């Protein structure tokens, strides 16, 4: 028993990760098979940043002019491309340590582990969710770019993010491992709005059936509801609306635990209409929603991974 | 910016997972060198686990009757002794990816990472504090025991804590790698009593320090204390006296903010007494222990490793 914001383990990303330089900004890149990815303003200068014409600036840079660094182990640069917003440098050594991968660009709601990198050597890991504005709460120090976040599926290692930019309200954003952003940003140093970031209700409604099974259950109240009286509240207090798909996709919940989803919909109403009233749930004071369904079985069930 | 439960990247652990079998009962060794270290109750069946004769148990055992298993790697036990609570199994060869490493036994207050793990297959990595109980708040189900806490220095890797019991309350207890366990505790189910969980009042101030950093700073009073009046406050709510050693270890803290320590006393001390009135600090609604000063400066700084 007990309940935790648990991370994937991350040794197969940790041989992964070098160190990019080019001119005199350095971070961090991805080295797979002999391909190394990084974000693409490590071309710019801090100047650069501002207005940055990424076509114009790599123009003027050669296969030499990118050192990167894995250890002290040298990797020589022999074809550069950009793709978006990620370089793709082909190196002449293929990474002996390459997982088996696979690119994905996940959905905001899905978490993941980010492994937090300085200078192509690892910090730290910690789990997070995109956030429905397609931001993260992270936490990133200069020099963290390029850093990366990922799942694990048994052996196979899926890439869903890259880190590129903090916000001027703190929060960050970044691109797949194509080079897309998540969410209308681009790479350039200018004031940049987000939307509201509203509560990931299937979320919370995973973490409360973990409650039960853990055994909180002062929350479990004597009422039931339905999809749109529940989705007219939810709506008041940011929270994401339920759907059909969301309710699917909680049913092995509602069967272990036999509380039908939208008995558990109702429970949640009552505490957004009370509050916590100075308890806590899972050691908890507020409704926490960076567990996915999935992430609450796989925890209560002890999968496992290469 | 931002600020996130953070744990050590694992990869240096991974490597060191072993699954134990002997009889029935199979959980997890740690593999160090030329030595499998693991619980001694691996010799024990479900009914044994009443009242076991570890000794008495011992003695009907030989090498042979272990299987250490690394992958579809089997190890041979060519010696086998009981110290304390954890057997130590001689194998014939030495672990390749012994990282560099050092046996610590921690104080409680203290945080380090835990790699669960099934089968001798990593599931997932988290961190946590020992509490002043001796006790840790951890996510363990059936088969976890063998799992790993440990801390990393540079290249250095420092294991703590070694997984054995889960409490009938739902708290979790176990040895460090000599076989000692961290309070009271012994191997053997039964009704055993953990006393009053208080609360980590060095870390809570150095997460106030964090906060500052990130620019929370509502809490911040007009007023100041003294320690004696503090611990007379802190006694109260089950809180840990402040002592001046902890005033000493946030020195790096209070000079980098500017905030005296006893000037965040007064702040705490206000927080204690009135409630966080439905505000929030680095996104938690609860003061929260499980950073220690050093973790602080470690994540504020961006400390790597091997
Ligand atoms: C892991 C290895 C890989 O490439 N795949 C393909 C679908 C995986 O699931
Ligand atoms: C890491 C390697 C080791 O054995 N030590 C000894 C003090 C370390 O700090």
């Amino acid at each position: 028993s007990g309940f935790r914001k648990m991370a994937f383990p991350s040794g197969k990303v940790e041989g992964c990760m070098v160190q990019v330089t080019c001119g005199t900004t350095t971070l961090n890149g991805l080295w797979l098979d002999d391909v190394v990815y990084c974000p693409r303003h490590v071309i710019c200068t801090s100047e650069d940043m501002l207005n940055p014409n990424y076509e114009d600036l790599l123009i003027r840079k050669s296969n030499h002019n990118f050192l990167v660094q894995a250890g002290n182990v040298q990797l020589r640069v022999i074809g550069h491309s950009m793709q978006n917003c990620v370089l793709k440098l082909k190196v002449d050594t293929a990474n002996p340590k390459t997982p088996k991968y696979k690119f994905v660009r996940i959905q905001p709601g899905q978490t993941f582990s980010v492994l937090a990198c300085y200078n192509g050597s690892p910090s730290g890991v910690y789990q997070c969710a995109m956030r429905p504005n397609f931001t993260i709460k992270g936490s990133f120090l200069n020099g963290s770019c390029g850093s990366v976040g990922f799942n694990i599926d048994y052996d196979c290692v899926s890439f869903c993010y890259m880190h590129h930019m903090e916000l001027p309200t703190g929060v960050h954003a970044g691109t797949d491992l194509e080079g897309n952003f998540y969410g209308p940003f681009v790479d350039r140093q200018t004031a940049q709005a987000a939307g509201t970031d509203t509560t990931i209700t299937v979320n919370v409604l995973a973490w409360l059936y973990a409650a039960v099974i853990n055994g909180d259950r002062w929350f479990l109240n004597r009422f039931t509801t339905t999809l749109n009286d529940f989705n007219l509240v939810a709506m008041k207090y940011n929270y994401e609306p339920l759907t059909q798909d969301h309710v699917d996709i909680l049913g092995p919940l509602s069967a272990q635990t036999g509380i039908a989803v939208l008995d558990m919909c109702a429970s949640l109403k009552e505490l957004l209409q009370n509050g916590m009233n100075g308890r806590t749930i899972l050691g908890s004071a507020l409704l926490e929603d960076e567990f996915t369904p999935f992430d609450v079985v796989r925890q209560c069930s002890g999968v496992t991974f290469q």
